[PDB]
């Protein structure tokens, strides 16, 4: 049987923030979340988050999903623990602790971490890494057979110990029983305490401690200050967008295209750079996304083409093109062949198969019909200051361009809207409506106008 | 003499993809054009490019470029390279063998490995790179002379061989004539047959085989995946734009801007990070371009200043201002001094001399004379749902804000199109023409309103 | 007492650019001011700036910062020196030379390396660097007990003397009295001469000549071409970015955001990637810029959330919402809460708390009241070919969508313009204005039109 023991209960105060430090996010999730999604490949019997700073904000985040204990104030990570030990207390297995602050760390890592110590019957294995600028961290001190002696701390290290490169990371597995039978050892003969001085008890009763090392230094990150937070979101990124490119999603640049952890692409995606997809997004088979492409929680389908446009809680069928520049607000279905052009605005709206909107046009709480064309500068105008209405227009309607459509109307089937008019009634089908003043010329009078070139 | 066979027969399984692996696309062009351009330094008497999966769409890229030849089925490299043999049997030179999928080795680089080849009178000189982590690759190995004595695959490497760190790069130059002989040799002695083999046989027969270090070992990418193939876009990017800084354009974030291989910049332009310059562009002395600037095939010329805009198969003349957020949609010509605001979008139409269209315009299908203004707001009407229409506007006309113009219908010079009004029929020079219901007023009745301050 | 004398009098040839070297951007302000900058952290009694190309253009960007001298032309770097010895000379003290083009040498360098040299007694300090490239660089020969022996040019360097790592970096500091003193007997020696040339003096007079060598070799690029201004950029960028995160600032990206030297970022700002921000910009705590956002000179308050939009000179309260792809042009002032949605411009116009413009809308000229609303469409019209007018617009006016205001005019407190309307006059408070044609539908005719099903 494996545990795991998540480490939330602090604030982060380099953070310069009032959230729990491990709820800043990365690639869309807290990093709190990375933690718990890499420790469920331990395939953990229990998993114990130790919560302390706002930790009903942190209990929201994982509700369900993990039994929570509160450590009252900050009396180290060896309180930490202890905080778990009337859940964990005499239980048979191996015991994973790990900080919501290295959200880099992999499952696979965890696996390996896992099985290095049950296969070395270890009591204790830390996991460690190796960097060429050591200055900080915990030293491991190993014998000439490799095993651990001791974790040396900064402060305290001689100044051969100084060039150790391997270090600890922070992160460990124990044998459950002997952890809580030592941290109680500890806790008795006391006002901070330290998980690591339970690696100096199995030092004392010779008990066996081993150091698995993580092949790529990066994954150690723990994430004090916002500096170490966008290096985790780069690390992050380039993780997730090799995992697309792999599966057959191109990258103009994936160094500098911003997708979540959770979004999904279909094979054959063509993406240029600073495209953002945040949420629960899915692109279909060949869709094309442009640079400045921006989409929060939508489904777009298969052979569309997002030009440099922000779509957000829609749906977007098979073959659409929006953009550049076009703005699909929440609540929006773009039917399949839709097109929406430059500086158009769909909100709250269902648009059917083929209709067109090329420009300079609101949709706002519409039904609309298949094969609709709204010529440029249409507005569809929804609140009066307390009434949002809807506005329903059959198929194969034609809305003249610069045509003001006020709800509650309906324009029927193939109805057609003269440019320029103010729509105040509904349009049967197959009716025109104009709603404009007609024009008046005067000759010559321009001449008396400051644009005319003589007064110029 | 030289002679060049360039290997684009491969599908790529791993791109995922349809396309032959070779016409996936770098700053602008197929990878295989990338080889074919490099190989051009050598000048060769003649090229020939073996080509199997979907061959058609390979010799439309290279059409009239390259001989081609077919080869049936993937029976390796030795089998590609016999398909050249009715073409190149015979020949005295010296032949390379390039395949169409690295597409960073550069001409220079070519040249340097047809000249050391010639200068060593080697038999095959194989192009290598060096690298500290070899795993995976053909390894060379030398005596202490420097002679290539074999090329050791992954495979079959003794533990010692695992170690060597100059690998091939899958690149050669061959004695034409006993290219040819060798090869014959390999394919009556037998289902696959590898170019690598004619090196086995050159060693049997004591001939000299030497072997041509890449200085940069980024020029030996093999692009398998679009992983890959993002890391070609990478490099490459870099390799533009400091030609482009060296000649005196200025870059904000030369790796975060996203210029094609045949974009061409007058000394003194200054671009933003984030700009993207696409096929036939030209960007004139001066010329700024602000960040989310996106030109596709389009002149632009001297002292413009375009502020994130997207230009696409049009001409920009001196010192024009368009953006920021302005659609210039193909075949649109602005016309020196040109202003083009946010929210505008040109379509098709010829613009004048020192015109402006500074705010939420569609101009479509119109030519427009010179010192023309077109107040914010102001619609163009070409399409009816079957004709598309012309509109022509004379100089020194003012289009007032929020008028609908309803082609086909000439504005004359010098004449006003009142603000607000729907145009249906020509305006002569020098007349004004007005075409809106005029205000009316009820006094006190707001306050029945849900806008009202009371009613709130 | 410190002195300083930075060099300035170069044209820069690589550059391809009539600009003096020096003058060219970094993070918004030129290579010169950056190092004037870092001059300033040791406190120097006098200044001395060296000018020669365009001179005036210098004496512009530094003008009652420091003294200048001329050099009328390009006779090296001790004739430049020599321009300052009327200022300088005889003075006791310890004289800092560095060129204008070094921007990425810090305050903190500069201090370390006059410590250095008041502390060592040095006659002359010469600020080095060590590199794994040194092909082209002086290089430093020490002997044994580290002082400097002398500086060999790559041309003049012997094999042995190429393998040294460490380089001159063209900076120095030297005894004051001494210096003057040495140039003079260079000078009366004899056309070019070298600051170099005063360490080879004081080699014949035994006199101590030190190094202190920089901690990061980036700190020494001189900037020669446009491909070394875009490393100063991205060295410069990752510096204020840095400053930035560690105040409390989140970034997506911070090697891709885009922020000059001298803006100021609350706490708790959240920054996407790919956000330009330029000039005496402040932004306040908590307030969210996402990707393409673009402020020029611009104050944004607390708790803002800027959505990919451009503001220029303009002044942003709290809580304010701007964007998809909006405006804020100069001279305008957005109350507390207002929000400016997509395909929005507002330029010269003070807009009250709460007032809403979500839409299409030009807002030119105009000063407006509180809670104001302005449907997608309303278009202000302010300019007549001459004229410029402005629009008073009182508070809770609620002006109908695509409606047409046309300056002068005023909007009385809760009056209504009915949608559609051309507004030529004025509303008195808790009216409303109607404007438009009335609608006329005629049944059936569509059948007549080319957008009909049947005519399809
Ligand atoms: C050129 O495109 C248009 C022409 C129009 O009138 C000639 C009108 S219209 O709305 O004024 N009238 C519809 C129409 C279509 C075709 C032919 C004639 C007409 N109208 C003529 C005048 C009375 C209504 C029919 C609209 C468009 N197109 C757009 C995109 O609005
Ligand atoms: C303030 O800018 C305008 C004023 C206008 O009327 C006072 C009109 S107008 O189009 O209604 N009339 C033209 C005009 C210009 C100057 C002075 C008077 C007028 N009109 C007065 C009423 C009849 C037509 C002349 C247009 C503009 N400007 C824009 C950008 O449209
Ligand atoms: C549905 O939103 C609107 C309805 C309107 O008329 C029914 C008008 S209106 O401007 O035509 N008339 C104002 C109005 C508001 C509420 C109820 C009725 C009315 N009008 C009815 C007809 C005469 C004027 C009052 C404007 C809006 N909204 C926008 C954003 O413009």
């Amino acid at each position: 049987s494996n545990f795991a023991i998540i480490l939330a209960a602090g604030k982060g105060t380099r953070m310069k923030s009032d959230l729990p430090k491990v709820l800043h996010k990365v690639a869309g999730i807290s990093m709190l979340e990375h933690v718990f999604r890499s420790v469920g490949a331990i395939q953990p019997e229990k998993t114990v988050t130790v919560v302390g700073h706002k930790a009903e904000l942190v209990e929201e985040v994982l509700a369900e999903q993990t039994e929570f204990v509160t450590q009252s104030e900050q009396l180290g990570t060896g309180h930490a623990v202890m905080m778990t030990e009337p859940i964990l207390e005499g239980l048979s297995g191996h015991t994973l602790v790990i900080a919501g602050d290295t959200p880099l760390i992999t499952g696979e890592s965890l696996k390996n971490l896992i099985d290095f110590h049950i296969n070395h019957k270890n009591v204790a294995t830390i996991l460690t890494a190796e960097t060429d600028n050591p200055f900080g961290y915990g030293r491991i001190v190993r014998n000439d057979n490799a095993e651990v002696l001791r974790i040396v701390e900064q402060k305290d290290a001689t100044d051969f110990e100084k060039q150790i490169k391997e270090i600890n990371t922070g992160t460990y597995v124990f044998d459950n029983e002997r952890l809580f039978e030592a941290l109680k050892n500890i806790n008795t003969n006391n006002g901070e305490y330290y998980i690591t001085d339970v690696i100096g008890i199995f030092r004392e009763t010779g008990e066996k401690v081993g150091a698995y090392t993580l092949k790529d230094f990066d994954e150690s990150l723990g994430v004090n200050d916002r500096v170490a937070l966008a290096t985790a979101e780069s690390v992050m990124r380039r993780r997730i967008n090799h995992k697309h490119m792999v599966n057959g999603v191109s990258f103009v640049n994936p160094e500098a295209t911003y997708i979540d952890i959770d979004v999904e692409i279909a094979p054959e995606v063509q993406i240029e750079a600073n495209v953002i997809l945040k949420g629960q997004t899915k692109i279909g088979a060949e869709t094309v996304l442009t640079n400045g492409t921006y989409v929060v929680d939508s489904t777009i389908g298969a052979g569309a083409v997002i030009t440099n446009s922000m779509i957000e809680e829609s749906s977007v069928a098979d073959g659409v093109t929006v953009g550049p520049y076009a703005h699909i607000r929440p609540n929006s279905s773009l039917g399949a062949q839709v097109h929406i052009g430059n500086f158009v605005e769909v909100k709250g709206s269902s648009i059917g198969e083929n209709t067109k909107a090329g420009h300079l046009t609101y949709i706002g709480n519409c039904e609309v019909g298949s094969n609709v064309n709204f010529g440029a500068g249409t507005i569809t105008v929804n609140y009066d200051g307390k009434n949002k209405y809807k506005t329903v227009i059959g198929d194969n309607v034609f809305v003249g361009s610069n045509s003001t459509i006020i709800a509650p109307v309906e324009l029927g089937d193939n109805s057609l809207v003269g440019a320029g008019s103010t729509i105040t009634k509904d349009v049967p089908a197959d009716a025109i409506a104009i709603g404009r003043g007609r024009q008046i010329n005067k000759d010559e009078y321009a001449t008396r106008l400051p644009h005319h070139p003589k007064n110029q």
